[PDB]
């Protein structure tokens, strides 16, 4: 099983703007192509699906986010690992202001 060991954002933080991508890093190899990251806003509403990987950092996936309004999101993840075995995760993170919103 290849755990997450590390993310961008990551599990409680609080940015103070919207990240242009999700990084996730596992304890072992996992296989981008079927791998899945997604980001759901407070409502639990699908924001963006997808990953992709480099093959020289098998351990290491990373999604491309959209603009991301302020407030709370999660990030779940469901990953093929290299070893076979399917790791499912998720956290949560918090886009603050960093300016008046109209
Ligand atoms: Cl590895
Ligand atoms: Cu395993």
């Amino acid at each position: 099983h290849s755990f997450l060991v590390d993310a961008s954002p990551s599990a409680k933080d609080h940015v103070a703007a919207s990240p242009k991508l999700v990084k996730l890093r596992f304890g072992g190899g996992v296989e981008p192509a079927y791998s899945s990251i997604s980001i759901l806003d407070s409502t639990g509403k699908l924001v963006v699906e997808g990953a992709k990987g480099q093959a020289d950092k098998p351990r290491e996936l990373t999604l491309d986010a959209p603009e991301l309004a302020v407030g709370s999101y999660v990030v779940k993840f469901r990953v093929l690992s290299s070893d076979g075995h399917i790791v499912e995760g998720k956290y949560e993170f918090t886009v603050d202001p960093h300016e008046n919103l109209y």
